[PDB]
């Protein structure tokens, strides 16, 4: 199948997953800035547009650590394969927001092909899943205005382990440009130190070449 | 009456309504800062006062947006024609603080006269709910510190649909005054664009004359 | 016994108290950022390292206020007369964390004495608790990465009323070198006022002499 069945017994965070999931079930959010003033300069030198570009970068993170990709399936602890991102879609015309998803790949040229073939299908379709698999991270997008923190406040979210990352409106802060980006996980699958780990290694990313 | 019944099956978030409601219930916040350099400067050419003022200028944009007044009544979806304000006081004697309401009033002066009103009668009144109708919105005030987030987490939000709005001390970053101001909000009836547009919409009202 | 009962029938906030605690449960988290140029100037005239130093002046400002340091035992409202610090403590080699636990000390050299013993004693110790006493406050880390902004999301905080602390990357902004802070409380025993009364005395702890 598409993903494997996770070894708990010999696992160093097993009294620390058991923890989180039911003595004390919890999740965090957390909201950093990254700096996107390097992106913007290879996007500028680029057909590629910022959202698709965000969204692949995300899930490119995302899929190099287990344990953002991590699922409950039959009882017991997987990991994933590889992830897809679904994220959400504005509709200008009924001020209403649409949720897609489209298959990963490693070929940023592959993933944008995918992308504008999604968003080609349904960029009218206004049901809020257009689409009707589990193996998904969940990217959204404020783009209207900037925000310091972001934070779902969930009525229930037991074993619900797949990341939620919230981006906001850049700005110019100096000399650099800033985006606001927000992190929420259960803390069964992650702990801190996990989340500064994919916070950096997005900021890496965003400051490499893009092909 | 001062509400009206709500169209929900017309309504373009109807599945997002009952999704958010009832399938995944859920609210969010978030914290931007708002740059007040132009209202300090109103403020300053008038008698009125900081507090009293945003009390105001809150409640305007809140009575702007249908999203931000609804309500379940009678098992249904209504709008409030209008809302009031909701604003905690605090008690210097007793460091406690109460919360109070007074009557919006789109002509500032005529507002100004019931804050005073209610301020006057009730400044000594130590009980947390000194007054004893449900079109509410609720303000609350932080002038002791800075914050970049706040949120509150809440036990049990059902239904529970009046933004609540939470300002706090506001500071001198390079050339602005930059004031933080949380919102949080239930997911069934505001969407992240329902947010910004409020936020947005209050920033243009603090760039803008008082009378 | 090291706690006294406290007298809820005669305190200003026992309407606040019943109301936050069962009427309408909940609780808040904040981010601020705390100015550590002075501290940090003083680190470096000393041998003292800056995580055992902000975990003294965390809990120094907390046994300074009785509101941070309550709890229930036996069904009844209580005051711990001192509470000891609950940090956590991460293992590079397996990448996960432990919390332990020292006695907090007026004197910062005895309390650096605990430290590096209880250190000494676990500093290999791979168990989530690995001494197996109630009068605590929680102190955790994130040096890998700056945020804005932190906030738990528990599932059932009924009765909880230790504050949560949470320090992030310091950075230089400006000339000032900033640490962002977390705090969440439950609103049972604490107001925005007490939070803001903590973070102020912390800030004033941190422009100070060690000794
Ligand atoms: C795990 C879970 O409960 O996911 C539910 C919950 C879900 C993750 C949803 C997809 C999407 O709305 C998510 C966003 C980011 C949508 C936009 C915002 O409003 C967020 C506040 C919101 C939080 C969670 C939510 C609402 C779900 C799905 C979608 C499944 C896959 C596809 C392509 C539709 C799900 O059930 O699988
Ligand atoms: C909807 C609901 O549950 O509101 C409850 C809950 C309520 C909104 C309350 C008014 C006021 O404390 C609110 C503030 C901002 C008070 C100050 C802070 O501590 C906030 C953390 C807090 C959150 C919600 C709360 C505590 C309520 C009222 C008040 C009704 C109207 C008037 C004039 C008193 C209510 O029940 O109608
Ligand atoms: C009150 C309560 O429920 O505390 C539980 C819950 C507890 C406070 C825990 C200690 C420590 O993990 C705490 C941290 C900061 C640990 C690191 C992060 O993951 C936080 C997200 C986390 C939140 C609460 C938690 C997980 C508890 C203890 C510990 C008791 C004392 C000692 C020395 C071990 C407890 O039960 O007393
Ligand atoms: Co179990
Ligand atoms: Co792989
Ligand atoms: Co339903
Ligand atoms: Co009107
Ligand atoms: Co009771
Ligand atoms: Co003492």
């Amino acid at each position: 199948m598409n993903y494997t069945k996770f070894d708990v017994k010999n696992w160093v965070r097993r009294e620390h997953f058991e923890f989180y999931r039911h003595r004390l079930p919890c999740g965090f959010s957390l909201t950093s800035k990254i700096d996107i003033t390097t992106l913007k300069k290879s996007l500028d030198d680029s057909a590629y547009k910022f959202y698709p570009v965000m969204i692949y970068l995300i899930a490119q993170a995302v899929n190099q650590f287990d344990e953002l990709r991590m699922a409950i399936k039959d009882d017991e602890l997987i990991v994933w394969d590889s992830v897809d991102p679904c994220f959400t879609v504005f509709h200008q015309e009924t001020e209403t927001f649409s949720a897609l998803s489209c298959p990963y790949s490693s070929d940023i040229d592959q993933f944008m092909v995918n992308y504008l073939s999604v968003m080609e299908r349904y960029k009218s379709d206004t049901k809020l899943f257009p689409q009707g698999p589990e193996n998904h991270l969940f990217i959204s997008a404020l783009p209207w205005v900037n925000f310091d923190s972001f934070n779902l406040n969930v009525a229930n979210f037991t074993d619900f382990f797949a990341p939620v990352i919230t981006m906001a409106k850049y700005q110019q802060e100096g000399d650099r440009l800033l985006l606001p980006l927000s992190v929420q996980v259960h803390h069964a699958v992650c702990d801190g130190f996990h989340v500064a780990r994919f916070i950096n290694r997005l900021q890496e990313l965003c400051n490499s070449k893009l092909k």
